[PDB]
């Protein structure tokens, strides 16, 4: 797809079986989730954003169908405004910015 | 231009005369940077870790990466500048996959 930003470019995700809405986000280095029912080991992680730092559960390897595209990466799980797919999955599906 | 995202989607803009690099940024509703006169109202914008406090310029005349847009530019203390939908719609960006 070719997605403009009139409106916030939200998208259905699949994560382990779950349907999820995601933003899209060119912004993000990391994708944070803010809850997900994978069986997996975890590590804790801190990252920061924009107002400062949150702690997250760091899950590897977790597979993710972002609009129909498949990703198989580095999922965060915290607290976040809004379920957010960053570069590390973006780069997976071949998403790029063009104007 | 095509940008992938293999690295941070950084450009230089030019405000007046003045050049920084801001992140082309598909998930920023609006384009805060952190550098002043003129009118502007008091805002708060939030994301991970919380709000912070904004001051709102309307109708700036910002040049993204060789083309010029005309719109509202928060100002304050964010730890990157970005450049938001407000106005990468106005530079016809897209993304694409
Ligand atoms: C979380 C989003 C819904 C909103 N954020 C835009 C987002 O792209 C920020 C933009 C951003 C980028 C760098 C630093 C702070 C904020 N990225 C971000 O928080 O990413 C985090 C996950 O991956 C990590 O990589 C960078 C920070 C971490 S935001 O910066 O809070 C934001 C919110 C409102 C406006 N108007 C402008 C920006």
């Amino acid at each position: 797809p070719q997605i403009t930003l009139w409106k916030r470019p939200l998208v259905t995700i699949r994560i382990a079986g779950q349907l999820k809405e995601a933003l899209l986000d060119t912004g993000a280095d990391d994708t944070v989730i803010e809850e997900m029912n994978a069986p997996g080991k975890w590590k804790p992680k801190m990252i920061g954003g924009i107002g400062g730092f949150i702690k997250v559960r760091q899950y590897d390897q977790i597979i993710i169908e972002i609009a129909g595209h498949k990703a198989i990466g580095t999922v965060l799980v915290g607290p976040t405004p809004v379920n957010i797919i960053g570069r590390n999955l973006l780069t997976q599906i071949g998403a790029t910015l063009n104007f």
